[PDB]
């Protein structure tokens, strides 16, 4: 009986059907109460929104999904003609995510693929008629952030101005990923550190904008 | 011949009059060439914009102004009925700032006050008929950031949701300012680190949202 399952359940019992905002609130609440995650709206959500709004991407790729919070958060802001593609290796998390999008009524803005990013990324151009990406959201599996970044490049999926946003990038974590995008001339970087009301970083996010090879 | 005199000159010679974006582009382009300040539009301007857009303040107070870049950046986004108040202790910077807003055609959006923040702040409610502030932009003189913040609270000028944004808050600088706002429950805090394309932080900003006494 997983945490992400109990989150889904809580949403299904308490959120307003087809109301993404309600859904996000229900998640944020339960996790804060449970202390699985504190004020995800202010710590992570708000930052996601600002990035979406600054860039107004037509095509967003989410790599990694836990309970579907991030997918709802992004999908709810996408305008007609804009879409989210989501990848997650863990099948339960994938499914919870789908079910979470369903409840919000956002399922038609999103395409979920349950598989390894290493195997799925190279199929995007061929299998999925993707030429390049406007935005990528890296989530969940921090160890996959750098490999993913490198593979996207390799597959020719990034273009000048493609925005990467990675969640849960807090020192000393994801050491290899941060060093790379910061040191690389192909990435223009901005780090976001959410402290909420205290002194300890609650969430760290990295925005890295591809500057071409 | 001061740097901010020389920035003003460059703008006047090169930017399109009455064009804020042109003026912002003239200052960046010049400071960058002089290697006085790299890519201020990416490093600082874009963040300011994101904050203004998120919060849509009616009244912004800027404390500190060097050449006026920030005042132009913020004033160009304020809608009818919104206004900027700028305080700067150095009389030439204040005047450059005014002449810079003139060139951009933004002078009616702004009131510039020449004087010490400690002296001007307490006169705001009384002399300038302010109740509280929607946003405060701290700029230019980092040593004043903490005492400004405290005086603004003392003067009853912050309300729940008042957004403070401080420029040039790069560790190990302003350690007390940062420890104060993060340490205090009266502030909900987010740090922005702009790396541009490099390994090292170019500019750092702190958003602190007042949460009450
Ligand atoms: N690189 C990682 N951090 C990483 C790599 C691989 C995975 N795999 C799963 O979660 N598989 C899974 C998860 C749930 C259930 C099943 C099988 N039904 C398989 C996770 C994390
Ligand atoms: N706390 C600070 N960092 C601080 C405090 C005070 C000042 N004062 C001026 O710049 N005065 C000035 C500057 C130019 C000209 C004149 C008077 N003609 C006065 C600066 C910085
Ligand atoms: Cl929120
Ligand atoms: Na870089
Ligand atoms: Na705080």
């Amino acid at each position: 009986d997983t945490k992400e399952q109990r989150i889904l359940r809580y949403v299904q019992q308490n959120a307003k059907p087809g109301d993404p905002q309600s859904v996000l609130e229900a998640i944020d609440t339960y996790c804060t109460q449970k202390e699985w995650a504190m004020n995800v709206g202010d710590a992570k959500g708000q930052i996601m929104d600002a990035v979406i709004r600054e860039y107004s991407p037509s095509l967003v790729l989410e790599l990694g999904a836990y309970c579907g919070y991030s997918a709802v958060r992004m999908a709810r802001l996408l305008q007609p003609g804009a879409r989210l593609l989501t990848m997650e290796i863990n099948p339960d998390c994938a499914a919870i995510t789908q079910q979470m999008l369903n409840f919000a009524g956002l399922q038609d803005k999103v395409t979920i693929l349950n598989g390894a990013s290493q195997d799925l990324i190279p199929q995007l151009k061929k299998k999925y008629d993707v030429d390049t990406l406007d935005m990528v959201f890296l989530d969940h599996w921090k160890d996959r952030y750098l490999p993913d970044t490198l593979l996207l490049e390799k597959c020719g999926l990034l273009r000048k101005g493609t925005v990467l946003l990675a969640d849960n990038v807090i020192v000393p974590g994801t050491p290899d990923f941060l060093a790379y995008v910061r040191g690389s001339s192909s990435f223009e970087c901005t780090h976001y550190s959410s402290y909420l009301e205290y002194m300890k970083v609650v969430d760290g996010l990295e925005k890295a904008i591809y500057q071409g090879p």
